């Protein structure tokens, strides 16, 4: 016989080939398995005693950040509202400063401040809570599939046996067998490579490398693969906190994703779906007692979930570009910490969703479109950005690409310029206004006119009401005394484009082209107290391995004096109580904001730059082929931020004033007095006796 | 260990695939191995003492029959040439006879006749000595590859030698892995299918099985396979008849049959053959005191050899459609055993090719065109057939296929008609030869004219002259006295397709449309002695295992008196010797043939019947296009005959009169004289005493 001997050296020439694939096998698992895409996350919030926070702050706080209300908690990432105080489970999270677990908190309210957060497990306060951040978006993998890593204890017991049931019995040596059949093939073959992936890596590998590899759904041209991924995709909440029916549902989408996809057909994905419920009950686990309570629940955000926060999205990866190169984006499992704020957001996309359509039907408009950018008042942290009426499905983000006139929102610039100078230019300050006739290099004469085309009675106005009213007339006279090139220094130090800056008479006035993010720079700036704070979107870069490769710090800059920047803010509340901006103002008094509104020449533009005492909001109306709005200034743009404020709860702005800063009287003739006078303005002066050199006359 | 129990099954599962190739190389094997084509045969040719055959005659039937003239003999199919004799061994062939193997003979010569056939081994003369038949063509197999069958002694061992030392030395258990590749496959399948091969069929069936499959050249679309085959393909003899360096140049072919082929590229061809020389001289069987002999011998008849005989096979094809039908071609290793001359055709085709140029110049023409048919004077047997002036590339068969007018050919049948009855006409009957005016329903005149558009001094001739210078005028009285009716009766006796004649004064001058192989059966009727034999290319079908499935016998039958047509050759000698064919009479005297002319109106259409002592030869000389060929019978046609008689050796045509055939005396008046007269005509007469009767005036 020379058929065993011939036949001898077939098992030899297979066993070698074994040895190739235990060589292979080795090479992928016992390193980088996959090209992990970059997590994007939210602002990270720690809740503080004595923190101004509502109740219900913190429920929409709580709400944003993907936590569930119930009325008895069990799992994490859920919540309790009682009457005054709210009972959570804050998920485990790692945190860059330090990786925390699950934490069940008390959070005591007194109305509009927190007073206490007390962990239920011990009884005892904490000095500060860290809530977690909300993943926003995964950055696109070259690869095209797109996971989230979790080691083997992220997946909890009852998924494990959810998915034990439908598949295998592990005890050998088909589970691994279907990892080797999407890890690495276009049958046996893979029964020959399971032999081998069994017998070296253990049981929990196999069922981890599994759960984080299984095709579970689409995104335009990404595979949203794994269990973690798709927990958020398809529900919104973390794998471990998934109730036994969405796990059914995840379980029951493994042996063919793309007809068992809830968005297209939910008849078929929905049977499905009871059919691994069928399934459990037949085993020891579960009893008919609840399968009729689970089949029960239909089920989903029911979005495309393709492009999450585009407006946003473009300025984290333009910084990532600035402050990390080219790579970044070679290294895997990438967790970016970003400044975005799922409060300020929410609001701001339904002031712009629910705001417009009722622009265009109130003016009987086609084509109106917005934008809007919320930024830290201090740190310059940009908290919010809307491209659109339509922020879901974007292609144009109009708050970092439409560049246009400013219009009014350039005369604070003019009296920061103006009350920079204590010694001349004062709140009390007369004004000039009457004709003007500027002849500029043409020689056209130039005849600047106030809105209403009319002057002061006496001839004059004092500084203060110029820009309270928004007086065109009184701003040029007010910003030719001080001279362009000093006006333009301004612009400069509020951190506006220098490319951008044309110094012609026509500046004071609002010749210059800004995109509210540029914009949004200029008023925070001044907001802050004449501190520049560099705009961003960056906090953090942390790797794989728990290394930081960007760590963002305060590099806030002196750009303007303290007192002219809160002369000009306390100007700016008067506008919002008194002048143009008067509207908003009766609307929520106890918020004392501070703004200024703007119209372009023939309505093509409507801008207004509100602060609160928290943020600086830029709201631009306008249509995109450049036509009047039929709106101004206090309308439209004005209108768009008053439901912003009341989508969300703002801080009142309450003006602290710097050094040097004394409230003076003045009489009808606008001159300091010693006691008394019919109006009372603060004044950047350390001697208050400014009357006495006044009075004398 | 599960390494060897699971690969276990493997030398197993191997196995019983062998088990299932054993299964399958026997369901071939042990019975039908190839679908082999037809093998078409000429004349089986049976020497005789006392035959009549010259030396001449014999080398040049000799060399027909692909003999080889050689100074000293070793192989079969060669001949020696002395100064009254011819030494020959008679190669091995399959007889449905009786099978015969290798008989040397001496064949002794008395000029004209053949004296004795002696074996050359007992010195013992024969009774009769058969001569193989030559192998004209196969007829195409529908898979498309031809063969031809030899046993393993058919091959030499010498080839046998010259492929063991080019491919392998079988002693093992290549040669049966190629046997496998080319009849089963498309190589581990191979060898394991030859490890099969060589345990359960011997070594000599391999190398039987090896020698009929292995490709060796292409005709066409069909695959020119096997040893056998291709020595005639490539030479023209038998595969045991090769020379050493012919056995080379076949196994040279085998590796690649293509780029070998001596047709296209004889430099390739000729390196290769020079390739195997060299490879067995290094073995013990040869020394270079011949290979330089033997490497100077280059090489073939030049010729494309696809379709040979067009022409005759074209009937051989027909005749198997009416005597077999159907299948015949279910049936693999037929044996077709034709009527075919190979002496007759060569010299026919030689005519034609020869010829036609020489009478294109001769005349001044561009397009002039022919048709040559040779028939068994007795039998009906054709011989030969050509179906134009390039016989050996053929589409359009002239022979079979041009339906022309006879013209002149149909004179001899009213002579036959009238001298059918010897009571009152005779050869010396008198016939009117005065101006003619026959009005037909039209009503127009017909007024036929003599060719010189003269008339007989005296305004008349006898019989035997009006047929000899084919006297127009005399022939249409003859034909009208004896009428239209009795002379179509004659030419349906004579073998002519019954739907060409039409009953018309203007028959009896050619309005008669025929082929050269229908003009051949009315001739050969004639020739005979009035017995009309169906003409035949069928002599046997023979099935491989020698089974006669068609056996032809002489089916000759009765249809004019004897008499009537030996006065009809008698006088067909006259036109040869004195008449219209005079020119013909001149040049070969002793053969005393009998023919008759035959020209068209306009010169169209050039005919000559030629009758010898063994064949009936009709010639057709014409163009396609039925134009005028400034040609005449006696010209073109009769001088194609000519050539045709000069190509070979003519038998000469010995009159036999038959009974009641009475040499009488006839006087100036055409009366019968007792004793003397100016002429001497032979009479149908049982008592010559009708001189008597005739000389009482
Ligand atoms: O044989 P296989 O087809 O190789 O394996 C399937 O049948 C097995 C069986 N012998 O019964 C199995 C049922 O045990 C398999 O389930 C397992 N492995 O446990 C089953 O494999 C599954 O086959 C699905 C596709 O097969 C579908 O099976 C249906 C019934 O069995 C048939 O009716 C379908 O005709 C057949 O297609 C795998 O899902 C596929 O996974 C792919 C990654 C998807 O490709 C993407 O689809 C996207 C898309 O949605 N569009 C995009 O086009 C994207 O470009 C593209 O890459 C693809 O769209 C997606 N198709 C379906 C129906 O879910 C799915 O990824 C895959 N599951 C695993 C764990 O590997
Ligand atoms: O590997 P293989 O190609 O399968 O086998 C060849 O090489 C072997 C080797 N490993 O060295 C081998 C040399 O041992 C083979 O010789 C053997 N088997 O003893 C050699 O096989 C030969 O291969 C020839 C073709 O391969 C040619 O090899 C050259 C060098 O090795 C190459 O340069 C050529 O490129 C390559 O083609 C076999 O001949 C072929 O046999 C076929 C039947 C021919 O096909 C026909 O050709 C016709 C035609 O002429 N045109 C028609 O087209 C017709 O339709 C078509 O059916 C075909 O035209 C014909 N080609 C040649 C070059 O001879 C020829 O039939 C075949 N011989 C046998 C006994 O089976
Ligand atoms: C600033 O934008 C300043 N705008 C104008 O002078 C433009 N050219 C204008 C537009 C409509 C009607 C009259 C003049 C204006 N400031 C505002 C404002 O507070 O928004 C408007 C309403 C007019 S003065
Ligand atoms: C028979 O073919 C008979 N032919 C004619 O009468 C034709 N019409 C003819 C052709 C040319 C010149 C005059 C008449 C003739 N038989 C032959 C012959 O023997 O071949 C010819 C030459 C003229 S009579």
């Amino acid at each position: 016989w020379l058929l065993l001997k011939l036949a001898i050296v077939f098992a030899v020439l297979i066993a070698i080939y074994g040895v190739y694939l235990d060589q292979k096998i080795r090479s992928r698992i016992d390193g980088k398995v996959w090209q992990l895409p970059a997590a994007v996350y939210g602002r990270m919030v720690n809740l503080e005693p004595d923190m101004t926070i509502s109740k219900n702050e913190m429920v929409k706080l709580l709400e944003a950040t993907q936590y569930r209300q119930v009325s008895k908690m069990t799992r994490p990432g859920e919540f309790t509202v009682q009457a005054n105080s709210i009972e959570m489970i804050r998920r485990p999270f790692d945190f860059p400063d330090s990786k925390e677990g699950q934490v069940r908190a008390r959070l005591t309210f007194d109305g509009d401040h927190l007073a206490t957060i007390v962990n239920m497990e011990n009884n005892r306060q904490f000095g500060f809570f860290r809530l977690d951040p909300r993943l926003i978006t995964m950055i696109s993998s070259p690869n095209g599939e797109q996971r989230l890593f979790v080691p083997r204890s992220g997946f909890p017991d009852l998924l494990v046996d959810t998915l034990l049931a439908t598949e295998d019995r592990h005890f050998y040596e088909t589970l691994t067998q279907q990892l080797v059949k999407n890890l690495f093939l276009s049958k046996a073959n893979e029964a020959y490579m399971a032999l081998i992936m069994d017998a070296r890596y253990s049981k929990d590998r196999i069922l981890e490398l599994y759960m984080n590899e299984v095709y579970l759904g689409q995104s335009g041209d990404n595979e949203i693969r794994g269990f973690p991924l798709a927990s958020l995709y398809y529900f919104g909440r973390p794998v471990e906190e998934l109730s036994l029916d969405q796990q059914a549902l995840l379980v029951g989408m493994v042996k063919g994703a793309s007809i068992y996809n809830p968005w297209r057909n939910p008849k078929l994905a929905l049977e499905r779906r009871n059919l691994v419920l069928r399934l459990l009950q037949q085993q020891q686990i579960i009893d008919q007692e609840l399968y009729d309570m689970l089949s029960a629940r239909p089920l989903q955000p029911r979005g495309g979930v393709i492009s999450p926060q585009p407006a946003f999205m473009q300025l984290v990866r333009q910084e990532l570009q600035a402050k990390l190169g080219d790579k970044v984006k070679d290294l895997s499992g990438v967790k970016i910490f970003t400044t975005f704020d799922s409060v300020a957001q929410d609001a701001a996309e339904k002031a712009a969703v629910e705001g417009i359509p009722a622009l265009k039907k109130q003016r009987k408009l086609s084509d109106l479109e917005t934008a809007i950018v919320v930024v830290d008042r201090f740190s310059g942290e940009v908290r919010a950005m809307v491209g659109g009426s339509e922020p879901q499905f974007a292609g144009y983000n109009r708050a970092m690409q439409a560049r246009r006139s400013i219009g009014s929102l350039a005369k604070p610039a003019t009296y920061l310029t103006a009350l920079s100078q204590p010694k001349i230019y004062r709140l009390n300050t007369w004004i000039a206004d009457a004709p003007i006739a500027l002849r500029q290099p043409n020689g056209q004469v130039w005849s600047p006119q106030n809105d209403d085309r009319r002057y002061s009675e006496s001839g004059r106005v004092m500084l203060v009401d110029a820009l309270t009213r928004s007086m065109n007339v009184p701003t040029v006279n007010l910003g030719m005394a001080l001279g362009l090139p000093a006006v333009t220094e301004t612009w400069i130090k509020l951190g506006v484009p220098k490319d951008q800056l044309h110094p012609v008479p026509a500046m004071l006035l609002g010749a210059l082209n800004l995109t509210p993010i540029e914009v949004a720079q200029a008023f925070q700036t001044i907001a802050s107290g004449g501190n520049r704070a560099p705009l961003s979107a960056l906090r953090s870069v942390i790797a794989e391995d728990g290394k930081v490769l960007y760590q963002s710090f305060p590099q806030a800059e002196r750009a303007v004096p303290a007192q002219a920047a809160y002369l000009t803010l306390w100007t700016m509340q008067q506008v919002v109580q008194r002048g143009t901006g008067r509207q908003l103002g009766a609307k929520y008094p106890n918020l004392h904001l501070a703004g200024k509104t703007g119209t372009t020449n023939n309505n093509v533009d409507t801008w207004f730059a509100g602060i609160d005492g928290s943020t600086v909001t830029i709201t631009w109306v306008g249509r995109d082929n450049n036509q009047p709005t039929k709106l101004y200034g206090a309308s439209g743009a004005m209108s768009i931020y008053q439901r912003y404020l009341a989508n969300q709860t703002p801080t009142p702005l309450n003006l602290v004033p710097p050094e040097d800063i004394a409230d003076m009287g003045v009489d009808y003739d606008g001159n300091f007095v010693c006691s008394g006078g019919m109006r009372i303005l603060p004044v950047w002066t350390s001697d208050p006796q400014s009357l006495c050199q006044q009075s004398e006359m």
